[PDB]
């Protein structure tokens, strides 16, 4: 997993650890415009890095074109994140420049749907081999070339299951309900989750019975699907191989 720095030239920062674009010297010769994440691990001990290390042995055998690769890592001693370039950048973003001219066409609800697709199948994949994201938003879900979604950042109490926030703890289904709140962000494009509510109240919203508005424009077969991921009992919802042939069921049904 480790590459030698010296392959590895930095520039502009793309986020703020923080992001930080660069060029990948690869093996064929041929230079790669990579982006590289720094890492602030706790070096009192080696538990942080090595629980990195292994991650990053795993993070880079996956192949999915709905999972953003790993290319490697880099020492300066800090460690450094090497991951593919996004011109198109991340899908929050896009979905804002969307209701803007210049920017992007209104995005039909094909297209919408596409996203939630993609995303799934990228979870999905995660899923099999147990591999838990713990940090699933729009924000993190970049555009390829082909303007197909891919997770990514894989390692915001909106974002974080009812169960999680009590007990602290994480299995497959509290990425769900990221992946809920996700394709609540999509449909919606790029609204806050929650409006009026605080961060400090989301506890007790929730224990209530509270959800998640459904949107004006947003069909009721597909508010199901988002509430589904949202439901007090973690057993109750549903697995991402559920949700990724819904959705493609609920976008077959519709036309082009
Ligand atoms: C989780 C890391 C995502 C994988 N790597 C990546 N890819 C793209 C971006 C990004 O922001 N691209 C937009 C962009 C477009 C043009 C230029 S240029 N050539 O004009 O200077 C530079 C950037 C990216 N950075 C984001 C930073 C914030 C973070 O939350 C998500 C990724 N990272
Ligand atoms: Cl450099
Ligand atoms: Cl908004
Ligand atoms: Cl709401």
């Amino acid at each position: 997993v480790v590459i030698d720095r010296n392959l590895l030239i930095l520039g502009k920062i793309l986020g703020e650890g923080s992001v930080m674009e660069g060029n990948l010297k690869q093996e064929d010769g041929t230079s790669l415009k990579v982006a590289v994440k720094t890492m602030k691990l706790d070096n009192s001990s080696q538990r942080e890095i090595e629980e990195f290390l292994s991650e990053a042995a795993c993070m880079k055998d996956f192949s999915h074109p709905n999972v953003i690769r790993l290319l490697g890592v880099c020492i300066e001693p800090k460690p450094m994140v090497i991951l593919p370039f996004m011109k198109y950048g991340d899908l929050h973003t896009y979905l804002l420049y969307s209701r803007l001219e210049t920017g992007p066409k209104h995005i039909p609800l094909q297209t919408l749907l596409k996203f939630m697709v993609d995303i799934a199948l990228g979870m999905e994949y995660l899923s099999n081999r147990n591999f838990l994201h713990r940090d699933l938003a729009a924000r993190n879900c970049m555009l390829r070339d082909d303007m197909t979604v891919c997770v990514a950042d894989f390692g915001p109490v909106k974002w974080i299951a009812i169960e999680s926030l009590a007990d602290r703890v994480y299995t497959s289904k509290s990425d769900v309900w990221a992946f809920g709140v996700t394709m609540w962000e999509i449909a919606t494009r790029g609204m806050t989750p929650y409006p009026g509510v605080q961060n400090h109240e989301m506890y007790d919203y929730l224990l209530h019975g509270h959800r998640l508005k459904q949107p004006e424009d947003c069909l009721d077969e597909l508010y199901e699907i988002m509430y589904s991921c949202w439901r007090t009992d973690p057993l109750d919802r549903p697995t991402f191989s559920v949700l990724r042939l819904q959705l493609e069921k609920l976008l077959e049904s519709l036309p082009d």
